[PDB]
């Protein structure tokens, strides 16, 4: 008292919370994933990667609600052992190979359920009539999915006033581990979920990517053979306009990677980089950007025989962020 009140209390929410988060999880599955199984509206393979692990995932959960559970029931003092038990060395890791996966695919998730809500209305008024069922408690298949995530973000906060509220030393070591684990897991989940968003991405504008230019020209260009960016970083991606002349103007999507940028032309769902001229692949390890005075939405991408590429987004405030975005990747690579 007062700091065993609040380590009590939060003690507390930390059980109750992680049974309502195995309860949805739970509702998730019954209503939604083995439904969905049963009626087969997707090849499983495919729920597979609607519901990554649903399965162990709660399996998971379900062994942390459950140590909690036992502490409690033989009682609280102690609690980090627990702790560690589920997010520290091999459990600790499991955990995260577990959740990190489910949540990776969140976004690809919730477009999937899109797409078949608004292309198929048997499997619509499948969904209307699962969130209408008394054990949804008023959440949507849109609201359930994300919770995970969710849930990872709070355990450091839980965690971390558990720590420091706990008076005994050697107790508080294990409970602030623990937290610290709790933190290296959701750092290390909100990584693997934008190396995911990226991925599917770039897996996407790579097989609709119209390469047959490159092996035509003879542009010595056949450092891009065969250019390959699904295993790359995706910095930044915009539509913008390429005046080639001022007379000539090029509508164009851009791909800021890593250590390239791209300039790629739309024609139907394909994408194309055309020699037309001044390159439409670059390495950035050059790139240098300047402002245009006689047009405030306008800049200049320079590689240091120029090789100026004119560019110019809609909004002032774009064309500055694309600039920023630029010079500051371009600066981040390193000279040999």
């Amino acid at each position: 008292p007062k700091s065993q009140v609040k380590r009590q209390e939060v003690i507390s929410e930390l059980l109750v919370t992680e049974a309502a988060h195995v309860r949805m999880l739970r509702v998730l599955h019954d209503l939604f994933f083995q439904p969905m199984a049963e009626c087969l509206f997707f090849p499983l393979e495919e729920l597979q990667n609607i519901f990554p692990s649903l399965d162990e995932l709660i399996e998971v959960h379900s062994l942390f609600l459950d140590r909690l559970m036992k502490r409690r029931q033989e009682s609280i003092e102690e609690i980090g052992d627990v702790l560690l038990a589920r997010f520290d060395g091999a459990e600790g890791s499991w955990f995260q190979k577990i959740s990190s996966r489910f949540c990776s695919r969140q976004s690809f998730a919730l477009e999937q359920l899109k797409a078949k809500q608004r292309k198929d209305p048997r499997f619509c008024a499948f969904v209307q009539e699962a969130e209408s069922r008394p054990r949804c408690r008023r959440l949507q298949l849109k609201d359930m999915i994300p919770t995970e995530m969710q849930r990872l973000t709070k355990y450091p906060l839980l965690l971390q006033s558990i720590g420091q509220n706990t008076e005994e030393p050697t107790e508080r070591e294990k409970v602030e581990l623990a937290a610290e684990c709790c933190r290296e897991i959701l750092h290390h989940v909100n990584q693997a979920v934008r190396d995911m968003e990226d991925l599917l991405r770039l897996k996407d504008y790579q097989r609709r990517l119209d390469l047959s230019h490159l092996r035509q020209s003879s542009d010595p260009l056949s450092e891009f053979k065969n250019l390959d960016i699904t295993k790359k970083k995706l910095v930044h991606e915009g539509p913008l306009t390429w005046r080639v002349t001022k007379d000539k103007a090029v509508e164009v999507h851009v791909l800021l990677l890593d250590d390239l940028l791209l300039l790629l032309q739309r024609q139907d769902e394909r994408l194309l980089l055309k020699s037309h001229s001044l390159r439409p692949v670059l390495r950035l390890t050059s790139a240098m950007t300047r402002e245009v005075a006689t047009d405030h939405k306008a800049f200049y991408v320079l590689f240091t025989e120029a090789q100026i590429y004119e560019l110019v987004a809609q909004t002032v405030s774009e064309r500055k962020n694309w600039c920023a975005l630029i010079t500051e990747t371009a600066g981040s690579l390193k000279v040999p």
